[PDB]
């Protein structure tokens, strides 16, 4: 069934960020509750049809680790992507209320991100391009899914930053990047969620004891690019987890681990075995179920 602007009714606003605003909406004809992302674009009707056309592959992006797609269309200077509503929100939100996310939980998250990337790569030859906590969504059934990945080449073009980057050193330095760059983003996202704040610059020994001005644009980019990468602090995290992120955060992208390797890493094998009530933990910390 086709989706269009007049068949929807706004319920509330889920949030917004840099180029997009997303609403919790009701699709009257079906009764379904959806998340409707609007992207304001001043663009000609030709490239619009290409964006809509390119977004149609979302209909075949079906995975427990990928946010579901309902449909896409254009309204009035807005492109609409309608998707599964995740009632847990994004991980940056849960991080706020949580303060820190337990390592065992991050184990489950890691599994989901890896399987999601792998799915998009193996089944669709798509790289994420934008892995970070707000693009990892969760729900009360304890599912962890990716969204906001680069299916439409043209949409990317029509949008081409913030005061904190999850971009790899190679992507910051030029055009010489690819799927490896997503690994870095994941690594950086996992520290931070683990620690309780964007891990650049790294905390002083005093800042560590407490847990257990904002940096200027160039100073932050220059750090990412030229300073040793961030590490999990010792003692408070398993050696396994430490190695896992160290492998994700190698500056040289060819030496950096790939999805293949990460999938059979000690930390993952260990997390696979662990029985974790994610649904329960999520609802307790953000007060839902
Ligand atoms: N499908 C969804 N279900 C529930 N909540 C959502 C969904 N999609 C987006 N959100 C919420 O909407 C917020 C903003 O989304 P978005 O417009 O993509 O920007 P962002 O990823 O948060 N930051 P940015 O990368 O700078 O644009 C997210 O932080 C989520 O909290
Ligand atoms: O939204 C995005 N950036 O976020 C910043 C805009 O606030 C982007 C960017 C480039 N893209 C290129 N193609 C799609 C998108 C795309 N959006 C998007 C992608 C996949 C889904 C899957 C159905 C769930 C939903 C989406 F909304
Ligand atoms: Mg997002």
């Amino acid at each position: 069934m086709e989706l269009k602007d007049d068949d929807f009714e706004k319920i509330s606003e889920l949030g917004a960020g840099n180029g997009g605003v997303v609403f919790k909406v009701s699709h009257k004809p079906s009764g379904l509750v959806m998340a409707r992302k609007l992207i304001h674009l001043e663009i000609k009707p030709a490239i619009r049809n290409q964006i809509i056309r390119e977004l149609q592959v979302l209909h075949e992006c079906n995975s427990p680790y990928i946010v579901g797609f309902y449909g896409a269309f254009y309204s009035d200077g807005e492109i609409s992507i309608c998707m599964e509503h995740m009632d847990g929100g994004s991980l940056d939100q849960v991080l706020k209320k949580a303060g820190r996310i337990p390592e065992q939980i991050l184990g489950k998250v890691s599994i989901a991100v890896i399987k999601g990337l792998t799915y998009l790569r193996e089944k669709h030859k798509i790289m994420h391009r934008d892995v970070k906590p707000s693009n990892i969504l969760v729900n009360s059934r304890g599912e962890i899914k990716l969204c906001d990945f680069g299916v439409s080449g043209q949409l990317i073009d029509s949008m081409a930053v913030g005061t904190r980057s999850y971009m790899s050193p190679e992507r910051l330095q030029g055009t010489h990047y690819s799927v490896q760059s997503d690994i870095w983003s994941m690594g950086l996202s996992l520290v931070e969620m683990a620690v309780g704040r964007y891990p650049i610059p790294p905390p002083d020994a005093k800042e560590l004891e407490l847990m257990f001005p904002p940096m200027a644009i160039f100073e932050l980019l220059d750090y990412i690019v030229n300073e040793p990468p961030p590490k999990l602090p010792s003692g408070v995290f398993s050696l396994e987890f430490q190695d896992f992120v160290n492998k994700c955060l190698i500056k040289n992208p060819a030496e950096r681990a790939d999805l293949k390797q990460l999938m059979v890493h000690a930390f993952i094998k260990r997390s696979d075995a662990e029985e974790v009530d994610f649904a329960g933990w999520l609802c307790s910390t953000i007060g839902l179920n």
